[PDB]
């Protein structure tokens, strides 16, 4: 038997490791904002979560969301069991309707304190070590033709195969970026352009059309599913879905018509840990090559990414990232390893990661039983 | 770190508690085959798991087919972690394709492993306690009209509230055997009247347009889902479908066409509780209301299937039966309880079940290293 | 009037002729486990049927099913008019339900046994000589440039007009082994490039891409049927099904959809030459060319898929296989014969083959009426 | 080996036994031609066939259509093996598109002489007995309340529980007619009310709507497929196709569209007992009950329809006919037998048919070796 005793709510800022964060139709980003749910128990465990955007205006999801949600769901939420995540998932979702980003970093510690009371990490509880080691990319490069040829050897060498051409603000520059992109990979290595919701739909078309003859990944070159549908009656190119897969109703709906070669899923965009693994699990079971990730974060939702992606078939795992490595702070102690460009999750009881209660500052909010 | 040391088949009888089992267009349930898959461990740990068809033509599944299984399967499977259920799940998916039921009792037994390693009630490892007793129906088999309204007092008696009539045998007889069946049920009181795939498809337009004033749940009328759905058409009673409830495949049919009221989920149907609880998951967030069960079987196989009806809403699980109590012989030792018409899951660790070797006699097959 | 009054199994291995055979997502058939059929009866006459699996996760089959099915079925097949081939099927299907494979070897001893009785070959009862001569394909060939130019010279000369590529297991390589073998052939001559459910659907779609300006059959690239229609969205290659064919209702939904320009029919994974035939007058009568084979296997399966060839329309046959030819070992004294590079069923009554007894050894199971 | 040596066609005049024979919307046949098609080889083995209408404007269907047919094939078939059917149907089908009435009786002949050849009766040939004894319907009647209830214990008695209402003349008087016949029948019975593709769609709606509360069969209303689904939209009566199934095609449609519970095949409707089995099996394999039987016609098209009923599986076999007994003259010697209200077909080699040369007359065309 096991009770919820207290709720507390942190918060923090996690600078940009180079200062400057380029994504979509001419976003800006310097600091995201982390929201970190503490929760603790009767028996003296306690589990951590964390949901931080890459961006305000990313996803259907923003920082002082997290603090609301809490204000309604905490005091409801005392005296509960937590390592029934399901019991929980459904008692968040009956006090408040849709508003998944919220919920996420709840459910993270909900598992958390799953893998501790069982004495196993949470990949073990999503169903094995399916992959050991998720394949990662780079976010490499904008800059001159003779550095992107050493900067890609030196990834090359750190054992990186998969590269992000980071497009969406400018369609007619973007043909060059992939132009120019292309023949400087060698045969093995993959090459995503992401527009993250930037083309309008006759741009997004035109680029295709002009890079019809090339061999790259095509990642939401628009903002919704239809218009990248629209996008797909003329481009060829595998195509990679990410903001749009909102959940579980969206995953049926891409494989009715079998509308992307990727799904890409991000743990909080879906909604928390419990929601995520059951989409992923869905979209597996249809054949559906996935990346397991988060929009952004430090140690805590890296932790979480890690175990997700570890719970993932290796045959159908395209990528994972390092998201607590794209900040120069942190918001827990421990997570995830990188080995040899590979992602690791822990082997420990849990996430593998407790708060770093010193980075984060004391709780802005707090619900004591 | 885990390894299974040993596998045995164990095979034994189960007759029915009331004689003869009338079910479907003219098969009878005397004696049933069950299967009784045993792993052992290097730590000491010890799951089981069961098969047992309820009539060897029901399904696409039979009880010689899970020895025929094992003799490929259980040599690869030794030596490997059965904590793992995905991996398992996944190994055993690699090693033969498809025949599900046979893979059902080794995955029971693996879910069982993880559960006694772990500390915890497969309940717990499949989400939580979403439900607190399942309600519970008894099937009324194929006999007369004046000794089914002394059945239906006898399981009223016994705490029952829901009841299933077993028809399909003739549409004729099936229509008096339906209109005098509901007038002897009460107010709060369920029936449902199950043709098992026997109907042809006209007789069962004939049977929906009989009964076209009256209140049950009409069950798998004929054979192949579009044969029911042609039923359909003309029937406006809530459609369980439960034997070509094969899948996730089927499921995402169903939710598409929004084409049942009821979907039951046999646990070896589904091909193990790894498959089944995927089905369950992704029908209840398509809030389609679920029979949480099994074919038929002892204890061993009600363990499973009480913890799979536990961790099912409450909100959304119409029923389950203890299957345990329609035998008058044994295959474990321990598993569910029921009290007062509602089926309940053990909450000691692993699946709350060991096997009855005296009941169950020698193994036919011993597989160790 | 005729009785069934023996069924006897038996089970031999059959090596393959060089070694090691690659296929799919890198699979090997060291040795196929064969199973053989054998049906007496009252007047004399002498049937016989054999599966034998390519692999035991080729498809929904493996060879130990034949003896579970046996094991159910035979006692109730005893004394019953084996020349009835429909009544037989019917029967079969009432005892169990699906498990095609493990009914297939005993529907085509029933085939044997009423040409026999009739006087007439297989191809005759199957509607006439349609196909005076099956065309064949060899695989071919895996080596140096100078050697592969001779070696399909000699096969060139021997009569092969057609070639498999047997690839699948490494996508990036099979765009240079479909590249590479394309220039060698002459323009008469058809390559069919055969993944074998090998690849994911991203890295179809990239070797399809990549291989646009070139002229050869793309064979099941996945395994599902789902994932092959997504691949076809955007290649334009002749497209090839054959383990997703797996009876009369897919053929339906491919006839449907228009959803491929050849169906590869195999008699086991139809359920035996009585849906076979079937299935393959189906897809005629809807003007779909076919390949008429099986999964592997020796004489006695061999002679059904020269029969089932031989009353093939010749318009519609795209080409057979010598099953028997693959082996070091046989399961049947007679069976078909190879001639200029073409399949050729025999003319003398029932299928042509009789049991290889001194190959075969002891019966594993023998029942008698 | 074996060829054909001479055909003759026969044309004779088969009155109908009672006088005149009301049907559709306003049609009536009091005699029929008969074309009957006699084929003999070098070996003495002769086969017949016939084809008769049922009013010249019934189906795509007219006698003129065999001599215009025979005319333009018959040199064409002289030396070919009738033997093997399938060659001989490709043959027809090359020379000739559609006309496939013409066709059936050339097509029963070659079946005929192929079970002489065989040494075994067309039913065997075509799967085996898999109904003893085709149940019947009786057309009766269409008069007084107390002559009907004289005339139905007549019918009764002699074994018969099915009955036609010929309908589709006067709608409004149809649904009088349905509404005084139905209440005159006991619990076990069955009634079809035949339009004859008689009632335009509005009429047949009204019809439809009129009688919304009874237990019959809802035959054929309208002449178009497209006209009988409008019905359908309205009818929850069991729906009879007939005259529109013409084929395997029209049966893909109705399968696809679950858009009928009985289909009725007529052997020169689909043009010749090789096509009428193919789209017997077929629909049978989609679980569609069929009738089993042909427009009209003596002994010759009455034993073709009697292997056809024998054939068909007994759970799906609604009912076939006793063509021969409808008139006063003959095509044949022997043919099916009458026993209790059930259609017998001989178990002699064959179609168990030779044809009543004396009654036939002169051979109206003659093409020899
Ligand atoms: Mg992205
Ligand atoms: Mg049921
Ligand atoms: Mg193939
Ligand atoms: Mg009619």
């Amino acid at each position: 038997s096991l009770r919820i005793t207290r709720i507390r709510l942190y918060k923090t800022d996690l600078p940009y490791v180079d200062g400057s964060y380029g994504w979509g139709a001419g976003n800006a980003i310097t600091v995201a904002r982390a929201s970190v749910v503490v929760i603790d128990t009767d028996a003296g465990l306690q589990g951590c979560g964390e949901f931080t955007p890459c961006g305000e205006n990313y996803m259907i999801a923003h920082s002082e969301g997290v603090d609301a949600f809490a204000r309604l769901a905490a005091p409801q939420l005392l005296g509960q069991d937590p390592r029934q995540v399901a019991r929980m998932e459904r008692l968040m979702d009956h006090l408040v309707q849709g508003h998944g980003y919220a919920k996420a970093p709840f459910d993270a510690a909900f598992w958390d304190i799953l893998g501790q009371a069982t004495g196993q990490p949470v990949w073990m509880l999503l169903g094995g070590k399916l992959c050991d080691g998720a394949p990662m990319y780079r976010v490499a490069p904008q800059r001159s033709e003779a550095e992107t040829r050493a900067e890609l050897a030196r990834h090359r060498a750190a054992g990186y195969r998969q590269f992000q051409i980071k497009v969406g603000a400018d369609w007619q520059s973007d043909i060059d970026r992939i132009r120019a992109c292309l023949p400087l990979l060698e045969p093995g290595e993959k090459a995503m352009a992401d527009a993250n919701q930037g083309w309008r739909v006759d741009n997004a078309i035109r680029l295709a059309r002009a890079t019809r003859d090339l061999d790259y990944i095509l990642e939401q070159p628009c903002r919704s599913y239809e218009e990248c549908q629209q996008v797909r009656r003329v481009a060829d190119q595998p195509m990679k879905l990410d903001e749009c897969v909102t959940g579980l109703h969206m995953a049926q709906r891409i494989v009715a018509d079998r509308g992307a070669e990727i799904c890409c899923l991000k743990i909080s965009n879906l909604g928390g840990l419990s929601k995520a693994r059951r989409t992923r699990d869905f979209l597996i079971d249809n054949r559906m090559p996935v990346v397991a990730e988060d929009s952004w974060g430090g140690e805590i939702a890296s932790a979480a990414v890690a175990h997700f992606a570890a719970s993932t078939p290796e045959e159908f795992l395209i990528n994972s990232t390092d998201l607590m490595n794209y900040n120069t702070r942190s918001t827990g102690l421990g997570g995830p390893t990188v080995h040899q460009g590979r992602l690791y999750a822990s082997d420990t009881p849990g996430l593998g990661v407790t708060p770093d209660f010193n980075s984060l500052g004391a709780p802005v909010a707090d619900w004591a039983l």
